[PDB]
């Protein structure tokens, strides 16, 4: 049979995702239903979220050739049958410190610091862009994690270099910039823009470096529907738009600047956005969502 989850014990949580502790080289990686938007986790869960993220992002790790921390198929009997298709099976890794973000279009707080300094984590940028600019190449913006309630801050490549060491520092840009650049032209051609991503790697006990977290979710990258890319203006997103234009508009009854938690979404809406996840994954993959595992 397989375990329950209760078996298993809880050593960290996010915003949506959870993890725990399978044995001492082994954790459970979980994906919940809940969404954020405007920095806040909202009330109403969106229906099959976790399990649609999940498919995500092994199809994109199977993309990718890259190592990385999957330690079983989606179906492992470790995993307990509430979570079946919304966890996976990971190897413990040292993780290191720093989030590794690669952006191949300027928008959120890389184009709020170049507007403010020209420049985004060290690298001075040519003058004249603005929202949703085509960056070419793709730039490495790392970050750190702050308090539990700030925003990640952005640091340049020095500070990466401080924390991990000059040669890991090289290896952890390289790697970002190549992997994204390969998951971004794939998504372009089913009709997605990867705007930007985040990855958290991690190191293994022979030093070797290793892919973690979740990759190119919608929660970790700005996904745009391309036929509707307009630079100089903010792109909607292909999977939040809905909710945020519902929360912020006139039947919510929610003022965003009172920054007070934010109101439950309606039925429709939330099933409307399954929708959208539903048909980024499809197109993406070329797979049917209706053939992945659940309990
Ligand atoms: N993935 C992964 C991982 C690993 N393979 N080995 C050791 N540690 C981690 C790890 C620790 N924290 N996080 C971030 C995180 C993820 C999910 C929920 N909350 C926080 C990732």
């Amino acid at each position: 049979m397989r375990p329950s989850l209760s078996d298993y014990q809880h050593v960290a949580s996010g915003k949506v995702r959870e993890l725990y502790r399978v044995d001492d080289e082994h954790l459970l990686f979980v994906a919940t239903d809940r969404i954020s938007a405007f920095d806040f986790v909202l009330d109403t869960p969106i229906p099959d979220k976790g399990r649609i993220l999940t498919a995500m992002s092994v199809f994109f790790f199977g993309l990718l050739t890259v190592p990385n921390h999957l330690a079983g198929p989606p179906d492992d009997p470790r995993i307990p049958e509430e979570v079946l298709g919304r966890a996976l099976l990971v190897r413990r890794l040292d993780m290191l410190p720093v989030e590794c973000v690669a952006r191949g279009y300027l928008t959120g707080s890389g184009l709020l610091d170049y507007q403010r300094t020209g420049a985004v984590c060290g690298h001075v940028l040519p003058q004249g862009l603005g929202e949703a600019s085509r960056l070419d190449p793709p730039l490495f913006t790392p970050a750190t994690k702050a308090d539990i309630g700030e925003h990640d801050m952005n640091v340049d490549f020095a500070a990466v270099v401080g924390l991990v060491g000059a040669v890991r520092a090289n290896q952890l840009r390289d790697e970002t910039i190549k992997i994204y650049t390969r998951a971004a032209a794939h998504a372009l051609h089913k009709g997605i823009i990867l705007a930007d991503t985040k990855f958290e790697f991690g190191v293994d006990i022979e030093g070797n470096l290793v892919l973690a977290d979740e990759v190119f979710t919608p929660d970790s990258s700005r996904y745009w529907d391309a036929a509707h890319y307009q630079p100089g203006v903010v792109q909607d997103s292909f999977d939040k738009q809905f909710v945020r234009n519902w929360l912020t508009g006139p039947e919510s009854g929610w003022d965003r600047a009172s920054d007070t938690p934010p109101p439950p979404l309606p039925d429709e809406v939330a099933v409307a956005t399954r929708e959208r996840y539903i048909e980024a994954y499809e197109r993406i993959s070329g797979l049917s969502f209706s053939d992945w595992i659940g309990p």
